């Protein structure tokens, strides 16, 4: 089993220049706490979490209407290759203490894999 | 075992009129994701989470520098008495779907108990 086999494919990557307020809207829209952030051509720049917006954004004196997703997401760059094994995915999740990881193929975001996805497809 | 036995006593209740930006600063200071909010009467009004600020605040078109903790915490009221049992704490956590619960005694916030506190001291 590979990341490509269990990932949620076709997820939209939020632009690095989008504001934190805009990112907050996407999180409400999809009811999620982390968004993959990209530059041009679906190139992954990092992950932005809801807590990031509060702690690294609001609590750091940034204006959510001008501070960008990229400014905060560039602090968190982790991912797995589309051919990564379950063990590898868990390794990344463990090290970074996260429940979901971006999947990359040819430098482009191709999907997102969650810990729940792994639990569902072990057999 | 009671709530008073495993709670984090002496935590400060954030004022209902404090802004969301102020609330975020407190969450950073203590590295926590939820804050107990109290009114001018010192009575608990609710809990404000980091996600609440993002979803009920920013995503709802509110200005974090003007919207208040109290306006977002109003509909998130739950707690346990200081003499509450582990089962009671679990009932509140399960039913409200939360991991942090404020502890009250004589109508005053005396601490916060977490699921981790329970697991650790279980």
């Amino acid at each position: 089993t590979t990341a490509r086999d269990i990932m949620n494919a076709g997820v939209t990557c939020v632009g690095e220049h989008e504001t934190l307020t805009a990112a907050a809207q996407y999180m409400r829209e999809h009811d999620i706490g982390a968004l993959p952030i990209c530059g041009d051509d679906d190139r992954l720049h990092g992950m932005l979490t809801d807590r990031d917006i509060v702690i690294k954004g609001l609590a750091a004196g940034l204006d959510p209407n001008t501070a960008t997703a990229g400014e905060l997401a560039r602090d968190s760059i982790y991912y797995v290759d589309a051919n990564a094994s379950i063990q590898e995915m868990l390794n990344v999740m463990e090290e970074h203490q996260v429940r979901r990881v971006p999947v990359i193929s040819e430098h482009r975001l191709v999907g997102i894999v969650t810990e729940a996805d792994i639990a569902r497809h072990l057999p």
